[PDB]
């Protein structure tokens, strides 16, 4: 998975 | 999942 | 942000 | 920020 | 996973 | 900051 703020 | 703020 | 695939 | 795969 | 602030 | 892969 990615997260990306 | 990705979640992008 | 940006999340680009 | 960038994510760029 | 990525993290990208 | 940048993630490119």
């Amino acid at each position: 998975g990615n997260l990306v703020s």
